[PDB]
């Protein structure tokens, strides 16, 4: 923490907050929603101390990174645009890629567009989102879960933001971070209500301190949720624009790790796609899929030591 180097760089026409520490081959960490570079704090410290350069930016729209006003500035191509530029500033041809949640979707795009720039990828929580030629990404989710499914409810501009404002930034972050309930998050109509977690504990689980939460709150109370929400608002547009890669394989070496209670793992027929055969069919060099028992979505924080070592062992093979 105290030794972690923070700085602001210019990549792809925006100003991006970059956190880094260490020397060695680059391990680039991509966080998801609703997080920050801070989410990788344990991995940053860990791989730093084993002869790797830990780099964790705040993604476009997050934290101390610039947040463009237009919804259309948050397609996966913009984000990957930021990251390719960042990878050129670091000065390396290839990186090790570690990603989680939305960061992982971006990471998959990055492996789709520049497999050559990624040595090996440790993917947490979200596996490859297979592109179904027959139906768009959010169309498929609405059809399966209806209009109150969280991602459908994230679509209309300004609406989820207003609902989150009513219950409060702190409640939303605590609500989401502390969730352990499996299955598709379906909201109450017209409000946030209990959102993702109808069972919020009085105390934070032991993997999350009151200071940790306060850092998330400090950033989100200022940036708001619009930038991060705009990523979901480009899911159908991402699907339209990725037609050139329909039916394509990803040859990059991957290690996939999920908590067993992750809403992702336990919705959208992901468990079938992951273990059944579709994931490997799409990702020929997918290695050992790892399910962490009694761990939910935020596994890099909840199972930090296990994750730290799973990352090292996989990257060392190369």
């Amino acid at each position: 923490m105290e030794e972690i180097e923070h700085r602001t760089v210019e990549v792809n026409g925006i100003k991006m907050h970059v956190a880094e520490k260490g020397e060695g081959p680059v391990v680039l960490f991509l966080h998801g929603f609703p997080e920050l570079w801070y989410s990788w704090r344990h991995q940053i410290l860990a791989l730093s101390s084993r002869g790797y350069r830990a780099v964790a930016p705040d993604l476009r729209g997050y934290g101390d990174t610039e947040a463009p006003v237009s919804i259309s500035s948050y397609t996966g191509f913009h984000i990957v645009g930021d990251l390719i530029a960042l990878i050129d500033l670091l000065g390396v041809d290839q990186v090790f890629l570690v990603a989680h949640d939305w960061g992982a979707i971006i990471g998959w795009y990055l492996c789709t567009f520049h497999p050559d720039r990624v040595k090996a990828y440790v993917c947490l929580s979200v596996p490859l989102l297979h592109r179904d030629p027959n139906i768009r990404t959010v169309d498929a989710m609405r059809a399966m879960y209806g209009d109150d499914y969280y991602i459908c409810r994230f679509q209309k501009p300004g609406e989820m933001e207003a609902q989150m404002a009513e219950v409060g930034t702190e409640y939303v972050l605590k609500n989401i971070l502390t969730t352990r309930k499996p299955g598709p998050p379906i909201f109450p109509k017209g409000e946030y209500g209990t959102g993702f977690n109808p069972d919020m504990p009085n105390s934070l689980p032991s993997w999350l301190t009151q200071d940790d939460l306060a850092y998330y709150v400090s950033k989100y109370e200022k940036t708001g949720f619009t930038g991060p929400l705009n990523y979901y608002r480009n899911m159908n547009l991402n699907w339209e624009l990725t037609a050139p890669w329909s039916g394509g394989k990803i040859q990059v070496p991957v290690k996939f790790i999920t908590g067993e209670l992750d809403v992702v793992y336990t919705s959208l027929n992901m468990k079938e796609y992951i273990h059944g055969g579709g994931f490997k069919q799409d990702v020929p060099n997918l290695e050992e899929v790892i399910v962490q028992k009694n761990v939910a979505h935020f596994n890099n924080q909840e199972a930090a030591e296990e994750i730290n070592n799973h990352i090292y062992d996989f990257i060392k093979k190369f």
